[PDB]
């Protein structure tokens, strides 16, 4: 063990923590995402996943914060099935009400009428095919009022999507019933693909993370060849490299740490956490933050494999357009999350 690459782990996610604590709203959201037509920008989606990326951390601060989220996404009560959305504005979504129930947990809330009348609602959301579905159809179409796209297929948007299923199965009470869509989706080179993210990392730490969680022997083959696909998208610098970012995106790196953190035996898996740590730790920017990576695709409604969609805009409207997060703290919070996370394998 190095120790002052312990110590820089140590000032490296302080630093990041005040970051995303003075990163709040006068209210205390996080805020992340814009679409600036109408829309405008994130706030229960990105507070409840802020939230429960720091919820790992021993901080009583940090805590505290999280308590406070809490509260805040108790008072968005306006929605008649108790879901949570983009923001205010938006109609409820399974992701986001994942996330916020993950954020529950971890406050001890798990138990309360509003994180029961939540758990509910995500049933409904349940496809035929075992998954979950990000958006009911009517609630979501009612933001679609162009002639061009108003009366097309929303079956991809209103799909069941592996990206929302993953986080959804991190809820105890869902995993069993999401395990086999889980199972028959992975690819066989061993990853996930999700619908709304374009890093393939996201989806396949959480499914990974999920059939881990569930602790059956016969899912453990499956875990085993996610990391080993993660081994192979992290190069010897410590990062993923996209088309994008061919030196390294930080969103996808700090979820293929997340993946790695599931084989705790293996010398090279070790080794690659560690070299994935050294590249962030370089890349984080002098303010506690690191670059925004986290890009959203917005498919066509009618898309049901945005993974076969070649020709995306980085951002006339959306739909074929990719977003980001524009204020770091989405990037940010999955950053240190990772970190957290990893710091006692080094
Ligand atoms: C990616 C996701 C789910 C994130 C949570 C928000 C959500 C629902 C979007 C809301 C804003 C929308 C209706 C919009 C706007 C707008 O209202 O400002 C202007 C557009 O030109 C345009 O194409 C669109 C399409 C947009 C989505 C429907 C696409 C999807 C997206």
């Amino acid at each position: 063990l190095l120790y002052p690459k312990l110590n820089q782990l140590s000032n490296s996610i302080n630093a990041a923590v005040a970051f995303l604590l003075e990163a709040r709203n006068l209210e205390g959201w996080w805020q992340d995402f814009n679409f600036p037509q109408a829309a405008s920008i994130g706030d229960e989606w990105v507070t409840a996943y802020v939230g429960t990326m720091l919820a790992t951390l021993p901080y009583a601060h940090v805590h505290e914060a999280l308590m406070q989220a809490w509260e805040l996404l108790k008072i968005r009560d306006h929605r008649p099935t108790g879901e949570w959305g983009y923001n205010y504005i938006l109609c409820g979504d399974a992701a986001t009400t994942g996330w916020a129930l993950q954020l529950a947990a971890a406050v001890g809330a798990s138990d309360s009428e509003r994180a029961q009348q939540a758990r509910a609602a995500l049933a409904t959301h349940l496809q035929p095919n075992g998954g979950i579905a990000t958006f009911a159809e009517e609630s979501i179409r009612a933001y679609i009022k162009v002639p061009d796209l108003a009366n097309v297929s929303f079956q991809g948007w209103c799909g069941a999507h592996t990206c929302v299923s993953a986080a959804v199965a991190a809820l105890p009470e869902f995993r069993s019933r999401l395990h086999d869509y889980l199972r028959v989706t992975q690819t066989s080179q061993g990853n996930w693909e999700g619908y709304w993210w374009s890093d393939h990392e996201y989806t396949t730490a959480l499914t990974a993370e999920a059939l881990a969680a569930g602790g059956q022997a016969a899912d453990q083959p499956s875990i085993e060849q996610a990391v080993a696909w993660g081994l192979k998208r992290l190069c010897p610098q410590g990062f993923v490299a996209t088309s994008k970012h061919p030196n390294g995106s930080t969103f996808a790196t700090a979820w293929c740490l997340r993946l790695l953190l599931l084989n705790t035996v293996d010398a090279e898996v070790k080794a690659a956490r560690a070299a994935a740590i050294g590249w962030l730790l370089e890349q984080q920017r002098p303010n506690g933050s690191w670059v925004s990576s986290a890009y959203l695709r917005i498919p066509y409604p009618f898309d049901r494999n945005p993974n076969q969609f070649p020709h995306w805009r980085y951002y006339k409207r959306f739909e074929g357009s990719i977003i980001f997060d524009h204020n770091s703290i989405f990037t940010t919070a999955t950053v240190v999350n990772s970190l957290v996370k990893a710091a006692p394998m080094l």
